[PDB]
């Protein structure tokens, strides 16, 4: 049979926390992608000015 009103309330509480955690993760990982690209690019950039050379 269907969950009681209280059982649903518990599902919602756990679902909301999970949703908050998933957002935190995506946010973390999204920032991590950005920092990885920045690092790759700084490398590309310092590589150019070095190949320049003398």
């Amino acid at each position: 049979a269907a969950a009681s009103y209280d059982q649903l309330l518990k599902q919602v509480e756990a679902l909301k926390m999970e949703n908050s955690n998933l957002r935190q993760e995506l946010e973390d990982n999204s920032n991590h992608l950005t920092k990885l690209e920045t690092e790759a690019s700084n490398m590309k950039e310092v590589l150019k000015q070095l190949q320049g050379s003398i």
